[PDB]
């Protein structure tokens, strides 16, 4: 599923996202953007071996099983293609756990470099919420 900008918003809140660990809605709105398109589907193989799942790019090499990323952990207990799914509450429940393991939300690189910093609250602008 390719999610629209206010959808994904309204999703989010609803699985308890907006302010969780102090970040508000507009982060993980922005993150998720960046991070794969709003696209559920969407992959990218980095060069580890490890490869990188789902709205928010969940990597197979901490957090989900993928089968093929040896010597990995799984400490979301969950399929990696789970994260792929148009329900994203998998997806959500494990970013929850990326998010409190200590760094932040600098676990994503994409929201580090083009979303840290910025006016994040323009990415939920004109949404009912
Ligand atoms: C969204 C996503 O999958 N992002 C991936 C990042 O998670 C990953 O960076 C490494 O991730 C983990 C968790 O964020 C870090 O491990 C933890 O680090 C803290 C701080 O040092 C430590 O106190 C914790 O005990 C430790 N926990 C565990 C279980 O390991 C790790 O430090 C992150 N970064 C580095 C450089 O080690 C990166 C790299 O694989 O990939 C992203 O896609
Ligand atoms: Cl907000
Ligand atoms: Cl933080
Ligand atoms: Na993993």
């Amino acid at each position: 599923k390719v999610f629209g900008r206010c959808e994904l918003a309204a999703a989010m809140k609803r699985h308890g996202l907006d302010n969780y660990r102090g970040y508000s809605l507009g982060n993980w709105v922005c993150a998720a953007k960046f991070e794969s398109n709003f696209n559920t589907q969407a992959t990218n193989r980095n060069t580890d071996g490890s490869t990188d799942y789902g709205i928010l790019q969940i990597n197979s090499r901490w957090w989900c099983n993928d089968g093929r990323t040896p010597g990995s952990r799984n400490l979301c207990n969950i399929p990696c293609s789970a994260l792929l799914s148009s329900d994203i509450t998998a997806s959500v429940n494990c970013a929850k756990k990326i998010v409190s393991d200590g760094n932040g939300m600098n676990a994503w690189v994409a929201w580090r470099n083009r979303c840290k910093g910025t006016d994040v609250q323009a990415w939920i602008r004109g949404c009912r919420l």
